């Protein structure tokens, strides 16, 4: 009965839901299928359209989770199954969201779209730290959100083949963005004001549309939160890729030719390949995950490195930036001595221990080095900053350093960049004190979480989530976040961020100049002579 | 005659002087001979004992200075000339001195044993700064000093050879410390109770003879201001000793390699000088803090590396003294670093800089530059001239003196021996060098001898009082081995806390770690690269 919830798309006809906030209603059309559900003989392969339907499709509720693994550390804990599928897991899982003003915007409306992270392995765009309606409702945006493929299912890859080519899960990024191209008018949204922003593998998801020229002429700006295409974790090679993925299909029963292999892992049951995906990593680390975008030469044509030092980004806005303690959080989840339940207060042969899970695959050299330089030789054995240092160095080589490499190659290359540092510990946030402010926990945020009343975040907490939301999509809306004191551009060689947190805006220099020095300009040269 | 200044040694008679100082008269014996003269045949050769002599020898004046170039960068400079030859140039030049208290004490008295630096290739016990008389009559010690041969007739070595077996100006110093040993009581001074002190290539000449068991037995105490015998300058292998010396005897048309006894007396024909105008073209690059003629590590005054030796050492019973100045690198930039001068204010570019790390730390891979350059780089001014400059000199001398000290010093700590360790932080008023280089390398050896006493000089009364604290230090460890008073406290050096005393007008201040951070790369990282 409600015109304001009924859209024609171009594959048929779709009935949304009025949703509640606090300042009112928006639209939400939830579980809109972009692509043909890759199910058997369909898994592995890159994604099709969604052919026509008849009738009127249920878009009022969020649709299946694709399939992925179920954290297990912390289980009943908060903090953990805050990200864990909050939905049925299944197969078929290409289902995009749309959020928009109540009643429907009648003209043109810059668009957000948000790529969900989790290390290419979990992540789902049904999760309520991602729920859009806040955003759309305090700042007027249309807000796209989709499902892709994690795991094996997204991006198990053996090069050159054609049963596994890899990278369909960054396909099935692209189909939705394209998707949004085509349909995203109906809902009042503008195909030609189109801002992708994500975090952790999201942030290397967006980096690496920018890099991929097919996906390119989808968008107009790029956020990077706590995420890079040149993270040391975000991309691997075609042989590395070859060898995880035949190991996998040792484990799971199957031989060995590409061909007989994809189609003996096509007859295994989901849940077998998620319970051994794990097992396919050369050794023991943290934040390293098993199938990851591989670089080769289609998707990407040459790694994520040298697409950025070749880049001409004049045209381009960019908004990145990372949180206060980048690597608190994966250091529960391997480095020897750490847990939530404790002060994880570690000794220096732990220390030692951890920086070869933080930093795995390469040379004693290069571990020697890195102690060298994360070592107060003053306090060479003092427990809390050896805990502060390890956190640092995953947080450094994993995120920090990655993401201003990636700032000052852009800003020199054209690119208008701003960047910041997310300072601000929730007074809801469950983890221990000691991790300060960790990897994910400026999202809820952003999408201005804070604003609903069933929770305890207090009345600075929900100012601060009103600005945030404005600095985004003042950006999505113009390539500048500013309306102060005011947000200045990020430059090679002024190095300018803000750090964001309840008072204001505060400039400061260098994204951690001297550790990024190290792992940036130094250790790539050890490495390779 | 004053039978205060008749002394008989084992080799003869001698007859000295009474030196006037502001505080009272000291006996002192200059220029006694220890050593045949090693020239003519006796050019490279080990030194041979003094053979004694029938009636009186006046020591009475400082002997020659050992056959040495002489420095012409800044010609009638202050701050230059003080360290250039201030006697006749000979290779006659073995002799050492001896002041005493006046009258002669009646109890046995503590030896303080002075090794001048100079690069082991200039030097001498001559010079003005450092004049003994001031601290045998504040302390009422006895001092020696002696002259040993420098650069190649010091330390040229065609190792395996017995023409040239090498390291012939340690032997010097070695048979003055025998001499003392065998005659030092004949002056009222204690044999059993001698500390060495040394700066520069004396202080890793001190710490040679620590390492060398022949010298260790001929000694108690040790002092090494500003120098280690584990810095990188200090020894070279032996086939880069014989590829130098070999380049040398080419040079100057000998033979006209092959047999080491004919190229060496082929060598022993050539005019002194023209060995010397030679010596500095064998240097395998354009440096700073590299010289041609050094220790040879060939097994015997060296059983092994300084390295491996402070490493395997037991050091139990043994007090060391060790210390800095504040800005050791800056004296060495202007001799060839892009940019310097004394004359301006040196605020270098990047690019001269990066030319600088190459001369400052010469024969290592572009990668160890690289990691040089990552460590001493403000990433936040990575163009900063005034930052540049002050890097640079960090860079030269972490890399040659203060790294080299911190592991030395680290090691004896943790291995049985009693440390204490200084940063010397006053900047003389009368200093002749610019501000920018600070308190330059050798700027504290008159202080420790006691220079501000003089008359003639100009120093403020404060430097005097300063002067004096300094000499009671030194004096204090070398009676005791320990610098406190039997005031605030100097407390030893370790392993773990790395506490040290600054040195300055200012009472005794503790902090901790020699440059921990920088001496970190130095001394862990940098040579785990050099292997792989
Ligand atoms: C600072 O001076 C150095 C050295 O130049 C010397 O000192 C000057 C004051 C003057 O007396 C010169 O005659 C001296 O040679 C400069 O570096 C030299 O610059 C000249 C001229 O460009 C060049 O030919 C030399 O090769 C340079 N030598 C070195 C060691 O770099 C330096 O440029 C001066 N910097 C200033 C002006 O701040
Ligand atoms: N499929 C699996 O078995 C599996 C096992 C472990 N993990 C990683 O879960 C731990 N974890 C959870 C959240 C964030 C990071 C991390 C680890 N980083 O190295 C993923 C899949
Ligand atoms: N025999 C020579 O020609 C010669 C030339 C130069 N030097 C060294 O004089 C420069 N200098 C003088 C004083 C202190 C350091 C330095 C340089 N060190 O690399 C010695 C001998
Ligand atoms: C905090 O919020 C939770 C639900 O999110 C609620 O159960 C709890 O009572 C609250 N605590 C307060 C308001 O102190
Ligand atoms: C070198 O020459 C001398 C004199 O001719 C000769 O006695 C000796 O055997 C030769 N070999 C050596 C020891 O260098």
């Amino acid at each position: 009965e409600d015109a304001e919830l009924l859209v024609t798309v171009r594959g048929g006809r779709l009935r949304g839901i009025r949703l509640k906030t606090p300042g009112g209603p928006v639209s939400a059309f939830l579980g809109i299928p972009f692509a043909e559900p890759p199910m058997g003989p369909r898994r592995f392969l890159p994604p099709e359209p969604k052919q026509p339907w008849s009738g009127v499709v249920d878009a009022t509720t969020f649709q299946s989770v694709c399939y992925q693994y179920v954290d297990t550390l912390y289980p009943g804990f908060e903090g953990t199954e805050m990200w864990n599928p909050n939905r049925e897991l299944s197969e078929d899982c290409l289902y995009l969201n749309v959020w928009t003003p109540y009643p429907r915007p009648t003209s043109p409306t810059p668009v957000l779209v948000w790529i969900y992270g989790g290390g290419f392995y979990s992540g789902a765009s049904s999760l309520d730290v991602y729920d859009g309606r806040f955003l759309v409702q305090a700042e007027r945006t249309v807000l796209v959100s989709m499902n892709y493929r994690v795991g094996a299912f997204g991006f198990l890859a053996l090069p050159g083949s054609r049963e596994a080519p890899g990278n369909v899960g960054l396909l099935d990024q692209r189909l939705a963005l394209q998707w949004v191209q085509e349909n995203v008018a109906a809902f009042g949204g503008d195909p030609t004001s189109v801002t992708l922003f994500g975090e952790s593998a999201g942030a290397a998801s967006v980096g690496m549309h920018l890099l991929s020229p097919p996906s390119r002429g989808l968008f107009h700006r790029a956020v990077l939160q706590s995420g890079a295409p040149n993270g040391p974790w975000a991309t691997v090679g075609m042989g590395e890729a070859r060898r995880r993925a035949t190991q996998l299909a040792h484990l799971v029963g199957c031989p060995p030719n590409d061909t007989e292999l994809v189609a003996c892992l096509r007859t295994r049951p989901a849940q077998v390949l998620v319970n051994h995906e794990w097992h396919v990593l050369p050794q023991e680390s943290v934040f390293r995950f098993s199938f990851v975008p591989v670089v080769d030469g289609d998707f990407l044509s040459d790694t994520p490195e040298a697409l950025i030092n070749a880049g001409d980004f004049h045209g381009l806005q960019v908004l990145v930036g990372v949180v206060k303690d980048e690597g608190s959080y994966f250091l529960v989840y391997g480095a020897p001595g750490f847990s939530k339940d404790n002060e994880s207060l570690i000794s220096r042969a732990e220390f030692l221990a951890g920086v070869r899970v933080g930093v795995p695959q390469v040379s004693d050299l290069a571990a020697e080095a890195v102690v060298l330089h994360y070592t107060d030789w003053l306090h060479p054995e003092d427990p809390a900053r050896l805990r502060e240092a390890l956190s640092d160095v995953v947080g450094d080589h994993n995120v920090v350093c990655p993401v201003a490499q990636l700032a000052g190659r852009l800003a020199a290359q054209g690119a208008r960049v701003y960047a910041y540092v997310f300072e601000h510990r929730a007074s809801t946030l469950s983890w221990p004190l000691w991790m300060g402010v960790p990897h994910g926990y400026e999202i809820e945020f952003i999408f201005g979480i804070p604003l609903d009343p069933s929770r305890n975040y207090t009345a600075e907490e929900k100012i601060f989530a009103q600005r945030l939301m404005r600095y985004w999509a003042n950006f999505a809306r113009t390539g500048d976040p500013n309306e102060a004191p005011q947000w200045p551009p990020y430059t090679a060689g002024a190095q300018q961020y803000v750090s964001l947190d309840l008072r204001p805006l505060e400039v400061r220099r260098g994204l951690r100049a001297q550790a990024c020095a190290f792992w940036n300009r130094f250790l790539p040269k050890l490495l390779s002579a």
